[PDB]
């Protein structure tokens, strides 16, 4: 149907504003803390503490797959990075305040992406 393809149109240009909102987050973390997911071998106990881990190349696959509906979902996995982090290191840690500035720096970039979404429907 025509619908389904307006539909899908809204959904690539949602996909579009989403990779340029993570590319704008991704550059908040300049040492790359964030980029890949926590290694289970080097980390082997990290899934007794971490229930959902996440990541910003494991993001970029679903956003790649088109896989977020809306910018709350996106959000949901942008706050499990900074949220696991938070949990498993040590307030004293490069780790856990690397996870404070990209929380921080991070809510400038949302702030606006969220009404770029409204604005743009």
């Amino acid at each position: 149907s025509m619908e389904q393809v307006a539909m899908e149109l809204r959904l690539t240009e949602l996909t579009r504003l989403l990779r340029s909102v993570l590319d704008q987050l991704q550059d908040k973390d300049p040492a790359r803390i964030f980029a890949q997911p926590v290694s289970l071998k080097e980390v082997p106990d990290y899934l007794d503490h971490i229930k959902h881990p996440m990541d910003f190349a494991t993001m970029r696959k679903r956003l790649e797959a088109q896989g977020y509906k809306n910018l709350h979902e996106f959000e949901e996995d942008f706050d499990l990075i900074i949220d696991n982090c938070m949990k498993y290191n040590a307030r004293d840690t490069v780790f856990y305040r690397a996870a404070v500035r990209l929380r921080d720096q991070g809510g400038v970039v949302l702030r606006q992406a969220r009404r770029e979404v409204d604005s743009i429907g």
